[PDB]
């Protein structure tokens, strides 16, 4: 059961949870990968990794993915959480130089991951290992798009470093634009495609119904995270959260800001339901009688289905993951799974 202030009856009633059959192996394989790549201290991996639920989150999202595709996605996603923690710790400890060098290495390793598979920086080497594997599933045109999108994410993280070290809370609208990048909306959208085994042509993925359904799936996930991660983020001096922008720039109380975020999250659901019809109608029209049309139609259908699965996977993740359980920590500003 979910607390009333975080509960979304439409998710519970109309977005039934799904789980990929590979999840039991995925859980352990990603945990062992975090161990062997030295991405988190060994004792923190053993105490906290399974409870963090990072593999559950991806196994509830990319249904139908080949096991090896899901494994690369889950390793990358676990890496992404660790990167979010390293970024936080670099800000808290004022390690501007360490962050700038990491930012530069990630840009280089994103373009040529093979060259960085054995880099002395374990966070860079782990990044490169997951990215090299992701680059092996589809043609190089998809790899270049993933790279374009993630270069932008890195720079959004750099903007967040600038904001936090200066004490800048972005305006609401500025935040909403930045949040499509710091949440990596377009990376999760790109990853739908190796999960269904088909690189979509630009004309298909840029169709207004596909693009809007993909956007709303990610807006829901990012803003629902804002809602559920607000307590940990206030405690940790994080400034990036729709609720914090609302409190800071529109004088809302905490109760008012929580209600406003929850309403925006609710609207993403019912807006998505409307555009999902259009996206599935588009899928049907792609089935033009040809083999290629059937392939594209099935790929779009699977991708839209996973856009929908993201809603339920993100919803339950936030109530299962130890990542958000600030009330249980000795120091609410320093989560126990973070290397301080
Ligand atoms: N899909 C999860 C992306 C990882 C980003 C981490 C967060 O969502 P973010 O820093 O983006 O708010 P969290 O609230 O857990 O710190
Ligand atoms: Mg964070
Ligand atoms: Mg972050
Ligand atoms: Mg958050």
């Amino acid at each position: 059961a979910v607390p009333p202030s975080l509960r979304l009856p439409v998710i519970e009633a109309a977005f039934p949870r799904q789980l990929h059959p590979y999840w039991p192996k995925l859980q352990e394989t990603t945990r062992t990968w975090l161990l062997e790549k030295r991405l988190m201290p060994a004792d923190k991996v053993e105490e906290y990794a399974d409870g963090l639920c990072y593999t559950d989150l991806m196994a509830g999202y990319y249904l139908g993915a080949p096991d090896e595709v899901l494994q690369a996605i889950a390793d990358y996603s676990a890496w992404f959480f660790v990167w979010d923690d390293r970024h936080d710790r670099d800000i808290v400890h004022g390690r501007a130089g360490a962050w700038r060098r990491l930012r530069g290495l990630l840009h280089t390793a994103l373009d040529s991951p093979g060259d960085h598979l054995h880099h002395e920086d374990t966070l860079v080497a782990g990044f490169a290992d997951s990215v090299r594997r992701l680059y092996a599933f589809l043609p190089a045109t998809w790899n270049a798009r993933f790279a374009r999108h993630f270069h932008t994410v890195i720079e959004a993280y750099d903007r967040e470093f600038h904001n936090r070290t200066r004490g800048i809370v972005p305006g609401v609208e500025e935040y909403l634009e930045l949040r499509r990048l710091t949440f990596a909306h377009w990376i999760w959208t790109d990853l739908l495609e190796p999960s269904s085994g088909c690189e979509l042509p630009d004309a298909v993925r840029k169709h207004p119904a596909y693009r809007r359904a993909a956007l709303l799936s990610q807006e829901f996930a990012a803003w629902y995270n804002d809602l559920c991660s607000l307590p940990k983020e206030i405690a940790g001096d994080e400034v990036h959260n729709l609720g914090i922008s609302l409190i800071t720039h529109h004088s809302l109380t905490l109760e008012e800001a929580i209600g406003e975020v929850r309403r925006r999250v609710e609207e993403c659901i019912t807006e998505f339901l409307a555009v999902e019809r259009d996206a599935l109608r588009f899928a049907d029209e792609l089935a033009d009688g040809t083999v290629r049309g059937k392939e594209l139609s099935g790929a779009v259908r699977a991708n839209v289905g996973n856009m929908r699965n993201w809603f339920s996977s993100v919803y339950w993740f936030h109530h299962e993951s130890g990542r958000y359980m600030v009330d249980s920590w000795d120091d609410r500003s320093t989560p126990p799974y973070v290397n301080n």
